[PDB]
């Protein structure tokens, strides 16, 4: 499975495609935005925005772009647990910004897609995989967090 290896190579691949923060970041949230336009409602962040130039090359955007890319870093890093402080996350998304369904499914393959084309010319098939299955993974850990002991009912 995943194993050390596979997870490594997932981790450096991205890291790399990555090192970009601001870009990066910024880059991922417009398209999950634009992708999922739920994305955009759920932001009262930004909202006076709503097209092309607006999202392209968006201060708020590239600023939040960061966070994102950063905290992701650990996650997938603990390369056994993403649980760094993963938690609060977590807890933060199920109070505010919930991982409302398929969202993360969808920011997840975004992401990876994104990612892969960026700083090629990988793709290694077996390295998009554990990217995706990565994704996969952070996602599962999370809504088990939330549902059972973030809210759940
Ligand atoms: C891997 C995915 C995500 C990561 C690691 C993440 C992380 C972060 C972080 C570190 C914050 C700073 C405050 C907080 O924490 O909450 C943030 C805020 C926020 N995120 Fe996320 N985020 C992700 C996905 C999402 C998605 C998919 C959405 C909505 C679909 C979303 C909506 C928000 C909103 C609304 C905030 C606060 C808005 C504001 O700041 O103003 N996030 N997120």
């Amino acid at each position: 499975g995943l194993s050390d290896g596979e997870w490594h190579l997932v981790l450096n691949v991205w890291g790399k495609v990555e090192t970009d923060l601001a870009g990066h970041g910024q880059e991922v949230l417009i398209r999950l935005f634009k992708s999922h336009p739920e994305t955009l409602e759920k932001f009262d962040k930004f909202k006076h925005l709503k097209s092309e130039d607006d999202m392209r090359r968006s201060e708020d955007l590239r600023k939040h772009g960061n966070t994102v890319l950063t905290a992701l870093g650990g996650i997938l890093k603990k390369k056994g647990h993403h649980e760094a402080e993963l938690k609060p996350l977590a807890q933060s998304h199920a109070t505010k910004h919930k991982i409302p369904i398929k969202y993360l499914e969808f920011i997840s393959e975004a992401i990876i897609h994104v990612l892969h084309s960026k700083h090629p010319a990988e793709f290694g098939a077996d390295a998009q995989a554990a990217m995706k299955k990565a994704l996969e993974l952070f996602r599962n850990d999370i809504a088990a967090k939330y549902k059972e002991l973030g809210f759940h009912g």
